[PDB]
């Protein structure tokens, strides 16, 4: 197939107590995995639509494609961004800390700036931290559902889950303490590494 | 400023009479004009929020950036993907041509499912063709708005513009015609640099 | 067919100076045609659907259900609110000047607050004054095309079209223009009658 | 205050084991209660905005209010098409039960087409049975979010939460299992109640 699921980078209950691994288990291989396969059915239509000369669901299948393929990217990225507390470090640091300082002020104001487009969401949706090209600068981003409110060609560095799905068997409507857990698991090397790849376009 | 009006690579009327030069000033000047407007001051507001630590319309802040500066990538690269009749091949060649037959079969098939995508819009959009860096292929999407329908790290190659007034005081309600002559102003150099640079992963 | 293309309540050029008898052709004749077409062939596809017991398509048919039916409620709506200046009052009273004093604080206010809305819209949209059947008073709606942005059960009462195939041909990209000319043509009386009828829930 | 929450028709256990009282609480006490504060704080903002002649903020506004207000909507009415089992017949009767099969065929073309429509939407939203005034017949329309995806003037009689939230706890990622109990504990009386109401224009 085009597109496959990525097999998770650590054990399900790596990332407790901050994140069950219930939630791993289910948000990985249910969800996730259904995105891969929608992507993956949405070229396949695509591509008889075109042998067919018959484009009448044109709207759908696009559709079908920005939604499953911004899933899977999405969570791909997800899961990447995280890793069991102590593993990683705590604080960004080098060229990607430098650069946080430069666009937000300091590592707490990117902080607070985060938190608030993660609670805010009105829908399900996305907390993004992102590398703007055109700009050449890091911003935060709103996604709403998986596919919506971004500007084409942005670069995801970190990502943060808000779909009920990603929190609700253990912090039921609580989505504040959910956001101050995550925290806990950012692989900030992952982020770093995005970041040194991403800022050539 | 963090965004700036790019200048036109032509003459107002170069696109006559494909596209007129009464659309190309109003469009330019005053749409363009106003998204690079709207995405700096946005960016000065979110960095006020921080500096006051009131993150109060934060919700407001992220759709006015990412409408914005959506508005402005989408019109960057709209202008740069045209160009003179005569001043480019009329059809893909090369690498970028190869890449067409294997994503789409052939230039006629690429051609139909991007018309199809481009008409087929209800409410105002952008038809997209697009590299995709996780299933490293060429993808065509349907944008909704400037900022909608669309997953994240997606680079623009070729872009469609649909809003209204893009073709309104041309073609009217003829949303055909217009793409028909847009296909003669292609300008294939500009979207085989962008899909080089692109590849580059 | 279920639904019918409504004629207008008076000549294509009885708007005019304020809003051109071409855009009134264009826009009755052509656009709010394909919305009818639209929403009748949306139902037909879903009667075939339950016969076949093939609901495949069942998200791509309620968005055509949505979006055309919308933009034929919208649009009859619209022709009704207007009137050749002189025709009709040009400002609310007895009841419905009332409410609008009631919730608004006055005429004045309702006006700055609805022309607010319509001008700031991100997109295609309406500016909308709706009965609230829950809430038992008038509030101010901004659609997002034509089915987003709204609640269940809202009763339109007064509406202002802000895509641009509504003003581009006169007023060009000079929204404001087109707003302030607008409130000349407002029919006060199809308003009241829609309040008189509207606040029985 | 303009609104307020109203309480349960009957026990937060009474829909078991088809609905748990846990998510009955949750889902009522903190949830629905949410939105009547968004949907209050959406009018009072407005009213300020008014006194102060400052429109700045009112796309935030709006969407605010129409996303708070349609979750209060959409929840009352929610309440209120349940009850326990055995409380109401489990097929409609009379003249709901022969519009039903006059607009779908048959009660149990109807459950199909509401079924799909409830399971296949992407991202947060609702299924719902809706009386359109205009056509004067019974649709299905699928919500996004709350406020999304619906024409004005739309009547609700029957709704579907499908938000993640209303389910989660005890269905995990199995939305089918949960479409399936939940008409067992649908309140026919209620939704007849409605479509009498609502006939009458
Ligand atoms: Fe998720
Ligand atoms: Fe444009
Ligand atoms: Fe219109
Ligand atoms: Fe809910």
């Amino acid at each position: 197939a085009v597109y496959t699921l990525p097999e998770l980078p650590y054990d399900y209950s790596a990332l407790e107590p901050y994140i069950s691994g219930e939630i791993m288990e289910l948000h990985h291989d249910k969800h996730h995995k259904a995105y891969v396969d929608g992507a993956n059915t949405a070229l396949d239509k695509l591509a008889e639509a075109r042998d067919k000369a018959d484009f009448g669901a044109i709207n759908k299948l696009e559709k079908d494609l920005a939604f499953n393929l911004a899933g899977h990217v999405n969570h791909s990225v997800f899961w990447k961004n995280m890793a069991p507390k102590g593993s990683a470090p705590e604080r960004p640091t080098d060229e990607l800390g430098a650069a946080i300082d430069e666009f937000f002020g300091s590592f707490d104001n990117m902080k607070a700036q985060f938190t608030a487009a993660a609670t805010g969401i009105q829908g399900s949706g996305w907390a993004s931290l992102v590398w703007d090209p055109l700009g050449k600068r890091i911003n935060t981003l709103q996604f709403y559902d998986h596919q919506n409110n971004l500007p084409a060609g942005s670069i995801p560095l970190l990502q943060l889950d808000m779909w009920e799905h990603a929190f609700y068997l253990q912090y039921k409507n609580v989505k504040g303490d959910y956001v101050k857990s995550w925290w806990n698991v950012v692989n900030w090397d992952d982020v770093a590494l995005r970041f040194s790849e991403a800022r050539v376009a």
